[PDB]
């Protein structure tokens, strides 16, 4: 059985703080003696385009309020890096987990801790889509909500800070270096993301999951090679498939080659009409290979 | 935007323990000086039916091993209550959150912290279905994984301890008093759950979410009142609708009455052919009213 789940949030909850500048309130991430937050916190209230360079040049440190669970931290310095601020504070977070920073690539799964006024309210797993947006759930004040992964050694990978919701409802964030994923503008605008592709690697992972639940009515007997599929993928709204050698685990447990699943993707590209696969009426690119392996085997 | 989320898990992570008796390992929840865990931990290794009363009478405290984060706790006494043990340990959990114990009813949403060897690995929201089972994702060792809700005042409601997976893959748990949801037996058996009913309260919330996102191709101008809908629901695999006024905030914002959505459910009960509602191709009962209002308005 396949369920989208998040990794536990306790160690990240202990890093979320409330960052306020003037009347503007959002979330920051407190690691060591640095709070990273979206630079939107220093935006003037206006309907015109925001000049962040000018806002930064006119920034006053005393207008900041940074607090963790009601207790205020003293701000020592602030620098701007891309779309984020690094706020130096006089107190290091004693609960800072063993961590790294990691930039996501499309198809990567990670966890969002949705926060408001510095307090986590929900946690959920997401996938970074090919247009570099995620399908999250955020309302006003969620800016700065962190995204993370936890490695097997317990190292927390900090990979996302929520920035904006697009007119389509899709969500845009930055990494901890300040780069906005997909280079969207980190302010109100009419920008429209390009259309998503189906993440073929994940469709392949999903079909392997159905094979392990005895769901194989859709199993094609033919195989297509990667080059053939990738040519078909470009013409039909799918990404290229990365490699065959990753899925040996499920190839050796089914025992179906990925080329058989690639052929099956071509046959199942239109509707199932009207059957289902693991309850889905169309192909699902929600789950990665790592997720499927962890959920069926714990490895 | 609707995303199934879990409430943050950190306060519950600090209560999860590894409980071992002999070779059998599962999870427990340490509150104050008490660990609650499924009684399966004292089950003898055998294929024939387990006599828990006999296993309890032959129990020796020194066969227990209880640890939090690998730190072992001393077992002082044990009592059996239905399908759980209450293990008294020789020190109190300093991180015990303000809490209560609450028995769930069908239709209630709650959060699962999926744990293995006393260590949380995933967190997800679920609904208790009408057949008293949940659709989780668990592999071997998840027994004792806790279910919880966090009230607005921050009180944790402990409501579920994972017990068994039925042959169908459906998941069965107990409350913290030891009563198994749905009266299932807490040992391997051929038992089968009753048919799952569509949770009508959640479907109405879902349709309101669709309307608030501008998806209304499906909206019926017919009205069916609660009594008539509940009759129809008996004949069509749906629960009764519990009330109408609960939705008034959504009824006001959309201009659409609950009775219109009830008629819409009767219209959409077969299928959408082949349109979608918020991406779903059949009626969705995954989201409660409370979830929809919280995720769209913060209330």
């Amino acid at each position: 059985g396949l369920k989208k789940m998040a990794q536990p949030s306790g160690c990240v909850e202990r890093c979320v703080v409330r960052v306020c500048y003037g009347s503007t309130v959002l979330n920051g991430v407190w690691l060591g003696d640095t709070v990273t937050c979206p630079r939107h916190v220093i935006a003037p209230s206006t309907t015109v385009l925001i000049d962040y360079d000018h806002a930064y040049s006119t920034m006053r440190l005393h207008n900041f309020s940074v607090s963790h669970n009601g207790v205020f931290l003293g701000v020592v310095g602030v620098t701007m890096h891309g779309s984020v601020l690094r706020i130096k504070v006089s107190q290091s977070n004693v609960h800072t987990p063993k961590h790294v920073f990691k930039t996501l690539k499309p198809g990567d799964s990670f966890n969002i801790l949705a926060c408001y006024e510095g307090i986590a309210s929900g946690v959920f797993g997401v996938n970074l889509r090919t247009n570099f947006t995620i399908k999250g759930s955020f309302i006003n004040g969620a800016c700065g909500s962190p995204g993370y992964n936890v490695r097997n050694d317990g190292t927390v990978e900090f990979c996302y800070l929520h920035q904006i919701e697009l007119g389509s409802g899709a969500h845009v964030g930055s990494d901890f270096t300040g780069s906005v994923y997909g280079n969207f503008d980190d302010q109100p605008s009419l920008q429209v993301e390009s259309a998503n592709l189906m993440l073929s690697d994940n469709v392949v992972a999903f079909l392997y999951a159905a094979l392990l639940n005895g769901c194989r009515w859709w199993l094609c007997s033919t195989r297509v090679n990667v080059d053939g599929f990738n040519e078909w993928a470009m013409a039909n709204g799918y990404t290229s498939v990365s490699s065959v050698e990753c899925y040996s685990i499920l190839a050796a447990k089914t025992g179906v080659s990925v080329e058989q699943l690639l052929a099956s993707i071509q046959h199942l590209h239109e509707g199932f009409g009207g059957k289902n696969i693991l309850g889905y009426s169309s192909l699902c690119d929600e789950f990665t290979l790592a997720e499927v392996v962890k959920q069926m085997y714990g490895v």
